């Protein structure tokens, strides 16, 4: 069983970013560009080893149709075993966090055409992951990333999650703890933990999801100042034949973060539709609004885009 | 429909470059090396979407057998749609220019073993391209590359071309306009335009081609000095069973270019033969001469090479 | 004939390195990490050209499951022809040396979990290689790497080897000569030659091998000081059903090398077992000890590891 698979997706996006600083406009920048929406190519396989035991492997790469990427195995890549005991994998693996929701189902490159801000702590990392068998809707996962694989200024990290599925209803949890975390521009953070909870309903013609996410850590400053951030995101989609409109809203609460991201409070909505020419090929259109102000020092972004997506 | 394809081609080249500066020899350099002639590997597919409509995609990479290249999609890569209306593609795409002739059919790495100088403004770039259906020999193409995709010192660019084909006879035109163009070592240029016209006869046992190319631009110097260059290239090939000798001649007229390329006037001839072991596998041999002097400050290059090429 | 193939292999290794400097411990460092053991993906093909003649090609890349590698064709990649006359290849090719033994059959990333030190002069390089047909157990190889392909501070190099095989018994020889060789940190060397001889017995259930390796060169210092190094390695394996324990010992003699590698004298043993779930999938475990001291300034390393390997 050796399979070549991938997703090719690209389109065009335009956007406009406005800083109001109580004087109305202080800055206006625009952007209009053809962009890749995250095209990828992978190789994978499995082998039946008998007694229900299986070998599994995958080597998956970024393959932007812009021709900008390079690297083998820089997307999710692993080897492992799977059988009655569950599934054990090693390699460059999604964090449990990254697998908890499909919290950002938008194919977009602009940060205003998807629910990107809440998705940002998601990552792949070199680690070991155990995924349990499913028993009556319930499964779980534990994952560990060693201190040596993390680098000089990054500690080991612990990851856990559980999932429940019954019919179209689901709830997923995922969390992580990290002793030392490098922030590249600013002061680093310690005792970082993130927790995410998602619940919704998923099937044909009806998709709904709501997610809340909490991050906490201590700043490596003169006082070990606590930092925290809370974010919620909800999306709703409904399929009419070949067309599926969806809408997303996300909100970031005013949180104690040193970074100038920072996050300050934000609100965003993304709106759009997919048109399916087939089960593998879809056209995409979307539009988005984001405000990171208070009403006074507003940052207002608008954007729109169209795209094409093909799976194979 | 998911296809893996490619061209593997390599050989060995030797060359000798002589600067005469009215004293006869001022410099003599030589080069003898095993070289890759542009090996490549790609993935592509299409899907019938019904009503004669189709999804198309390709991800194509450099894959030198020297093992020097890296990158996904750094050759022609795209997604698009094709149907009765014609063909629309987006991604890293050949400029119309690059598709107008097969002006340099030589597989070579040395600049003296192919018609390389005239081919140099050819490129791939991130853009949108529309290719029309063919009606009684006639088709056309328009292509646009956005200012944001081009970089900070490069403007948007416009590309157009038309083709005519009837039996073995063809004529192809291709042009481009670019408001701002960065030249890396020298002063940048503005209002750059290039036009190329090619006509010839192509089939089994008889290939002939002649091409003329004109470039014009304004120099970003103290006076907006006009710059221009004109070049012609002709090649002739004839197949005797398994062997196909061909010869090329190219001439660059003495043109107003600031660059020390510059181009000054040049003449070159390339001579060679392909031997086909099969429809996919060919042996290659070639030899070349180039003079970039006036007769006084001559630069004289000679070269030879042998190679092997396999398509799959 | 177009084939996609590869080896995916990864596991976890722990090690501990101790410097004794007559005071007992001066330094103790440890390392525990998930690691890729040299995963790779390749494309290859051949075409029957008639009369027993064949075209052959391969493009093979590193593809670490850590996601750290990049490059096409950065493992063994070539094009060539094969027929009654033998086999002729061009491209990035194993040196004859690298093909003489399977002197280090350990999949390991730590230098203490394989016979790595003796294997270090092995390399791939851009070159031409001729491999003879086999006549009554005997074959040979000659290989040449041009001065231009080698770089500015590296000369051309000559490679030769012969092989004998009869039943499970083999003897292999491989050597190389290199006029100028750059050493990156230290003084460069000249008139470098390496010779390796390996003999052993190989089949089902019984593998034995012994190898001796000699290197000589002149140092580009004030006196053209001679430098030399001698190393021996032996390994023994026996298969019991699905399990195959093996052991290796290697010794480096006290040799005249300027480098602080340097090599000083060393002894090492590696011990381990492969468990085969199938002909393509194997679990691995190993442990290793190395001493680079004299008894006084000892460097003592221990290590252990477990891994999984799948071929396709």
């Amino acid at each position: 069983d050796v399979t070549l698979y991938g997703t090719i997706k690209a389109g065009v996006e335009t956007s406009r970013s406005v800083f109001h600083q109580n004087g109305q406009v202080t800055e206006v920048t625009t952007a209009t560009g053809i962009v890749d929406l995250g095209s990828k190519i992978g190789f994978k396989g499995q082998e039946d080893l008998g007694n229900g035991l299986k070998a599994i492997w995958q080597v998956e790469q970024k393959a932007s149709i812009a021709g900008t990427d390079s690297g083998w195995g820089n997307r999710q890549s692993f080897i492992g075993l799977k059988g009655g005991f569950g599934k054990l994998r090693v390699g460059r693996l999604n964090s449990v966090l990254k697998d908890t929701g499909d919290i950002n189902p938008w194919d977009s490159k602009s940060d205003y055409l998807g629910v990107n801000k809440i998705a940002e702590p998601e990552a792949r990392l070199i680690s070991v992951r155990y995924d349990s068998p499913e028993f009556a809707g319930l499964s779980g996962s534990v994952q560990y990333a060693l201190n040596d694989n993390a680098g000089r200024h990054n500690s080991e990290s612990y990851h856990a999650g559980f999932n429940y599925k019954n019919g179209g209803f689901f709830v997923q949890y995922g969390g992580a703890y990290k002793r030392h975390h490098q922030v590249q521009e600013g002061l680093n953070i310690e005792k970082y933990q993130i927790h995410r909870l998602v619940s919704g309903y998923d099937n044909d013609a009806l998709y709904a999801s709501v997610a809340v996410q909490q991050q906490d850590a201590k700043l490596t400053d003169a006082s070990n100042s606590h930092n925290s951030q809370t974010e919620v995101a909800a999306t709703l989609a409904y399929r009419f034949g070949n067309v599926t409109p969806r809408v997303s809203y996300a909100h970031g609460f005013k949180g104690l973060v040193a970074k100038a991201d920072i996050g300050n409070r934000y609100d965003q909505v993304v709106v759009g539709a997919e048109y399916d020419f087939s089960k593998r090929t879809s056209a995409l259109v979307s539009a988005g609004w984001l405000q990171e102000g208070k009403g006074e020092n507003k940052f207002v972004a608008t954007a729109g885009g169209v795209g094409l997506r093909h799976k194979f």
